[PDB]
């Protein structure tokens, strides 16, 4: 029933939209804060959608639920345990996971995010707390669980924190930087602030993923390879639009984080015509599976791997490699992926 039934390796999903329902009431009703609802079963159905909306939109969806758990301590912990928890039961073995902590923080951070007022829930306390039910989701659920700490493009003076926050966490649990948020804004990946913080990454070697090409051209593409100098790319569907970069991505082994069903609601495929993945699966690609902004996108992994057995053709083959290009591009040093790899080969045949 469900399109792949073994085990999986996922590498871009966004915390912040993998929360429940449920637990969205339970901050939500306790805080007050207060949201479109009362039943923990329709927050769902209007902060998820079913079709592709704009921008913002999409941004708004944010508005109802976050100030529900951000700025709350006993929240940020419990997203992070039940986080683990969805991912077993999707069936995958190693999950990266992503966040930014501004965003949770409540204090400690200009501007303060979702209208809240002041706090003592600073960023690093947000790291810490996720780390945690992180770890304990790693040893009661049985997922091995990294997490990257995720730079927001429009504003270049979180960048430094993050990269030190990157490396004051590091291996506990944060593998990691990334780079998020509106690919639109003119110039962004090569704000000072971003340009520096990816800098220091390679400096005390920080892994590095960005996202590009989802919405945005592919001269932003180039920008996150040759500039942010990026190991893997967030989705990189505009790398097509560019042929020479492609060949050369493909010459290089750039992993792909694709997010399928997410590119249809954003507007980064269209409807009409040649998916992304396809393509990327007629040429032998390095890429991935994977699920986003499952809350909102009303989804699990299975969500995904079902649209590409179901439409664009996939054989369980297509699904075992892409699993094993996964754990290849992973952010494991270099002891624990070979035992990653391991696992799987043992489960695929
Ligand atoms: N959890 C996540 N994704 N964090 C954050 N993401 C933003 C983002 C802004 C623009 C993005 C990419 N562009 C974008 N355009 C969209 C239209 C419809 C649905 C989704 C969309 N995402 S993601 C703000 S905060
Ligand atoms: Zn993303």
């Amino acid at each position: 029933t469900p399109a792949f039934d073994k085990p999986k390796v996922e590498l871009h999903v966004h915390l912040d939209g993998a929360i429940k329902p449920e637990t969205i009431l339970y901050y939500g009703k306790r805080r007050g804060i207060a949201l479109p609802a009362d039943t923990p079963e329709e927050l769902q159905n209007i902060i998820g959608m079913d079709k592709p909306l704009t921008l913002p939109d999409f941004l708004a969806k944010f508005d109802y639920y976050m100030p529900a758990i951000a700025g709350c301590r006993d929240a940020i912990k419990r997203i992070a345990y039940e986080f683990v928890e969805m991912k077993a039961k999707d069936g995958v073995v190693y999950v990266e996971v992503r966040y930014s902590p501004h965003l949770l923080a409540n204090s400690k951070v200009e501007p303060i995010p979702w209208n809240q007022a002041e706090g003592d829930l600073t960023p690093d306390e947000v790291v810490s707390l996720v780390n945690q039910g992180l770890q304990e989701g790693e040893r009661d659920f049985g997922v091995k669980v990294r997490s990257i700490l995720c730079c927001m493009r429009h504003q270049p003076s979180w960048s430094s924190e993050v990269v030190e926050l990157c490396k004051k966490y590091r291996e506990q649990t944060v593998v990691a930087i990334d780079l998020a948020g509106d690919e639109t804004i003119e110039g962004s990946s090569l704000f000072p602030g971003h340009v520096q913080a990816y800098a220091e990454a390679v400096k005390s070697g920080v892994h590095r993923t960005v996202h590009a090409g989802e919405v945005g051209s592919a001269n932003v593409v180039k920008e996150a390879v040759d500039t942010l100098k990026t190991e893997r790319l967030g989705h990189g569907y505009h790398t097509l639009e560019d042929t020479t970069l492609y060949n050369r991505l493909r010459q290089e082994n750039m992993h792909f984080e694709i997010c399928p069903w997410s590119s249809y609601l954003t507007g980064a495929w269209k409807p009409d015509t040649e998916h992304a993945v396809i393509r990327f699966k007629n040429d032998q690609v390095n890429y991935s599976l994977n699920t986003d902004d499952p809350l909102i996108f009303k989804s699990t992994l299975d969500t995904d791997y079902q649209m590409t057995k179901k439409d664009m053709g996939f054989t369980e083959e297509e699904f075992k490699r892409l699993n094993i290009n996964a754990a290849k591009s992973s952010f494991l040093p270099e002891d624990e992926k070979k035992e990653l790899l391991d696992l799987l080969y043992k489960a695929y045949r």
